[PDB]
């Protein structure tokens, strides 16, 4: 009987301690399911957070990590078109992707055109959808708005730089160092504030002629996030997308002292706030942007077979890690 390899953890903790390589028997498919043999998944920093137990109450154990990647449809359930078999797809919003075979509902299978290589496709979901949605919906940025983005040397940071050109707004990148400065400028960032060298609040004030920015996206929290919120104009919009520091911003002061609107963005929630139709249409749009070369993703850092996940994760978590995305491959 057909068996599939999978990466699983049975307890939360450091991924190096809890990740196991295992095998499972393959169950029959349910009526609306699509069964996909995986080719490539990225190791995103956001794939590791659930392993650590930060979301204990919503992640059942044991669990298969991985939110994204690309594969080939091998089989479909009774109610699904069998023309899908053989197609390259992202099997999203279903099972964990760090395994040999992934199932998800037909509703959330994203077709990938022959034009797009596996490694680009494997990066299409988490960072691009977050960047696109926050820009076009959550903040609904207008022509010439001034957007602040911290931790901007990240994958998503590089996308915000490109979206500023696509959507005609002004990005002020905020970074911890100068490691990504050249790349961010090339990609379209209007300015890069390197906070190891320049003061955040005062520089934004210079760049905006004392008005402050229109919107800000915080990935860090704590003192860094608070300073980012305070660099906005009154009635500007502050959005958090991450918590790298582990420390909540001072929500009360941001509202009463800085007079800004503040929200928290979760792709988890956005996914449930839109129809499957809209969700698919949004992917069709990102795919066009990639095809037209308006949007480009990170280059490949290194590649590892699924069995070597522990080594791969160590590279991702390493302080010396160089630029680019690490992938788990299954060719």
């Amino acid at each position: 009987s057909l068996h599939g390899k999978l990466i699983q953890f049975h307890k939360f903790g450091n991924p190096k301690d809890v990740l196991q390589v295992e095998y499972k028997n393959i169950e029959p498919l349910k009526d609306n399911e699509v069964f996909v043999r995986m080719l490539v998944r990225p190791i995103n920093p956001s794939d590791l957070i659930p392993i650590t137990g930060a979301y204990a109450h919503r992640i059942p154990l044991p669990n298969i990590p991985g939110y994204e990647g690309v594969g080939i449809v091998e089989n479909v359930g009774a109610f699904v078109s069998r023309e899908l078999i053989g197609k390259r797809v992202l099997p999203l919003r279903g099972e964990g992707t760090w395994q040999e075979y992934v199932k998800t509902s037909a509703d959330f299978v994203v077709p990938i055109p022959d034009s797009i290589d596996d490694f680009t496709a494997a990066q299409m979901y988490i960072n691009p959808l977050t960047a696109w949605v926050t820009c076009t919906e959550t903040l609904n940025l207008q022509r010439n708005d001034v957007l602040l983005v911290n931790a901007c040397g990240s994958a998503i940071g590089h996308l915000f730089a490109q979206l500023s050109q696509i959507l005609n707004f002004r990005l002020i990148a905020v970074t911890r160092n100068n490691k990504h400065t050249e790349e961010l400028l090339r990609l379209g960032a209007a300015y890069v504030i390197d906070t190891s060298t320049a003061p955040l609040y005062e520089t934004v004030m210079e760049l905006t002629n004392g008005i402050g920015a229109d919107a800000a996206i915080d990935s860090i929290g704590g003192p860094d996030g608070n300073e980012l919120a305070f660099s906005l104009r009154p009635n500007g919009h502050f959005l958090t997308i991450g918590l790298l520091s582990g420390i909540q911003v001072n929500w009360a002061e941001i509202v009463t002292k800085a007079k800004v609107h503040a929200n928290i963005f979760h792709l988890r929630h956005w996914n449930d706030e839109v129809s499957p139709y809209k969700w698919q249409e949004t992917f069709r749009h990102l795919i066009r942007l990639v095809e037209n070369e308006q949007l480009r993703f990170m280059k490949v850092h290194s590649t590892y077979e699924l069995a070597d996940v522990k080594a791969a994760v160590d590279v991702v978590q390493s302080a010396e890690k160089t630029k680019g995305k690490v992938f788990l491959t299954s060719y």
